[PDB]
């Protein structure tokens, strides 16, 4: 698996920040945008846009306060991230657009769907982000784990303090191990402590148990218009998996309209670190049909 990130740097002024993103293939034609998570990057998703861009643009932006983009003072709720992405998607022009969602990414970009469903051809998603009803519904290896990063005391120590996001969450949540090359790279945006804001508040907005109220509501309210929805889905699931274990990959492989589930085999949440090749080969080829109007 590539550790190399041989992307030329873009930038775009939104909201009064600049924003860094990936611009590579076609000009023409229906673009594809990546929306990364936490605590990652466009870094993630460096071994699939190369299956994509020989035959679609691809547009794959660091979310604000994340990857090699600006960090004004934020308390990075959901509510700004959505602010600065609208913002980017207007500012790049695009009009109709094909999703490769994972997170936060997929939160913003299901958002993003239910407010502009005819701009959108297509989703392709992973390891996504729906209510989680009860803790019962999230994963016990993990269950302490969240339970502690969503606290104002105990969670700012682990994940600002000690790095606990970057250090211990996302390598955990890779089944394969990383590179130390690849920790650097996601270590890079956030050498500095007071820079980890975005990785405390991310877990903190998490719609699980009913908390926060707003958050649930929002992501209630997309997960229904995805279930009604014609678009066309792509669902990528690993086994055990993190927030869409295999049973529930299979019963949205049935509830969601027109969607295609791919098995990449063993994967938890970074699953882009697991099977990339398979992951963006599966998204090229599915590609073509969505064209047609």
């Amino acid at each position: 698996i590539g550790t190399g990130f041989p992307f030329d740097p873009h930038y775009v002024e939104v909201l009064g920040s600049r924003m860094h993103y990936v611009d590579v293939g076609p000009r023409d034609g229906t673009p594809v945008l990546f929306l990364h998570g936490n605590p990652t990057s466009s870094y993630l998703w460096r071994n699939i846009i190369p299956h994509v861009a020989p035959s679609h643009r691809c547009i794959a932006p660091d979310l604000i306060g994340m990857g090699k983009s600006d960090k004004p003072d934020l308390d990075y709720r959901f509510d700004d991230h959505v602010r600065y992405l609208d913002a980017f998607i207007e500012a790049l022009g695009l009009e109709e657009v094909v999703l490769v969602i994972h997170d936060w990414g997929s939160a913003l970009g299901f958002h993003w769907a239910k407010r502009n469903p005819e701009r959108v051809k297509g989703i392709a998603c992973m390891e996504f982000i729906r209510p989680i009803p009860t803790w019962d519904e999230w994963p016990e290896f993990a269950r302490e784990t969240f339970q502690a990063f969503r606290t104002p005391d105990v969670g700012r120590e682990l994940i600002i303090d000690q790095n606990a996001f970057i250090e211990g969450a996302l390598p955990k949540c890779v089944v394969r191990p990383l590179t130390e090359v690849e920790m650097d790279h996601y270590r890079e945006p956030f050498l500095k402590p007071v820079d980890r804001e975005p990785l405390w508040r991310f877990p903190n907005e998490l719609p699980i148990a009913g908390e926060p109220a707003n958050i649930v509501a929002l992501v209630e309210a997309y997960m229904n218009w995805l279930h009604q929805s014609p678009v066309p889905k792509l669902l990528f699931w690993g086994t055990p998996g993190v927030l869409i274990p295999p049973a529930e990959a299979a019963r949205l492989a049935e509830s969601l309209p027109n969607c295609k589930t791919v098995d990449i085999g063993p994967g938890l949440h970074y699953l882009q670190e697991d099977n990339p090749d398979l992951i963006g080969s599966e998204i090229a080829r599915w590609l073509p049909a969505l064209e047609h109007h």
